[PDB]
């Protein structure tokens, strides 16, 4: 492609303790995974990690900002 800078990606939410999967459609990350957010129900989010996609209560996370200034993991 010959111009676009992409990167109209999801909202992130980092998680803040690890939480394994409980029913089927729950998500399962560890404390400081960072999950792809998908989708908000009223506390409970859909987001993917590591392949899976599940639900989780927003509880557990926080929305982060940009990847800014820290890392650059090519």
């Amino acid at each position: 492609g010959s111009s676009g800078s992409s990167g109209v990606e999801n909202l992130k939410a980092q998680a803040l303790c690890s939480w394994t999967a409980k029913k089927d459609n729950h998500l399962n990350f560890s404390k400081h995974d960072i999950i792809t957010v998908l989708e908000q129900q009223e506390n409970w989010w859909f987001g993917e990690v590591h392949g899976g996609r599940g639900w989780f209560p927003k509880s557990y996370v926080k929305i982060i900002p940009g990847s800014e200034s820290g890392p650059s993991s090519g």
